[PDB]
């Protein structure tokens, strides 16, 4: 009943932490799945990427995709910003 | 100056989840050389598949990593006994 992803005018998205990971490179559309499977959801991709708890503001940059953490949790990453360039 | 790993009588280690996952490998004699330059708390996160609480546990190849505490930048200690 509630909102994992979502899109603005200027083409930005804001997706939940929970979101796989498939379904954020099938909207990003920018295959980001990793072969050996060591992360399954968007938030579990970043802290992959960052090897640790990011703060907000920290962003990292994926073959012409900025993701910006939004919004941390005890659990996982939370909301996640993601613009292109 | 602070210390990053620990031993016990009982074989047990405590260590920090900054510990590089190379010195982890090494101190438990196991081959979790990961991403090598990686630390053990960001392999755990990974191994859990999402940011544990105090008192988990996991078994990976013959080891058992038990979460003492967690804090907002990494896992914080870390417990690791064999079998």
């Amino acid at each position: 009943e509630k909102v994992v992803a979502e899109q603005q005018a200027d083409g930005t998205w804001l997706m939940d932490g929970w979101i796989s990971i498939r379904k954020a490179s099938n909207l990003l559309e920018h295959d980001l799945v990793d072969e050996a499977e060591r992360y399954s959801t968007l938030g579990g991709y970043l802290l992959w990427q960052f090897g640790y708890i990011p703060a907000a503001g920290e962003q990292i940059t994926v073959d012409g995709l900025i993701f910006e953490i939004v919004s941390v949790n005890k659990h996982n990453i939370g909301k996640v910003r993601v613009h292109r360039t």
